[PDB]
């Protein structure tokens, strides 16, 4: 679920404010997305939107209000490493992995200030 994704980010990058840092960053990070991502970070964001798209398309997953962000799963954090619990259902595990791959991905992408609060209408 959304709050658990903010929290996995905080797991992978301990000195971060997720909403402050990665929301309205680039082409993608925020709501929807458009164009080509501006850098590796924005790309991480794009892959995550795609990862959620795929999930919405498993016939066997029907999310509350159609939003995978409402879906709680089980995971834990340990010395920087995120684990998705194996006992998540197939739907819960898919979301858990999207969030997981996006947190790690974030943690490795360079952070370019010029790209936070981008004029998307113009560059996206
Ligand atoms: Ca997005
Ligand atoms: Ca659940």
């Amino acid at each position: 679920a959304l709050w658990q994704f903010r929290s996995m980010i905080k797991c992978a990058i301990p000195g971060s404010h997720p909403l402050m840092d990665f929301n309205n960053y680039g082409c993608y990070c925020g709501l929807g997305g458009s164009g080509t991502p501006v850098d590796e970070l924005d790309r991480c964001c794009e892959t995550h939107d795609n990862c959620y798209r795929d999930a919405k398309n498993l016939d066997s997953c029907k999310f509350l209000v159609d939003n995978p962000y409402t879906e709680s799963y089980s995971y834990s954090c340990s010395n920087t490493e995120i684990t998705c619990n194996s006992k998540n259902n197939a739907c819960e595990a898919f979301i858990c992995n999207c969030d997981r791959n996006a947190a790690i991905c974030f943690s490795k992408a360079p952070y370019n200030k010029e790209h936070k609060n981008l004029d998307t209408k113009k560059y996206c």
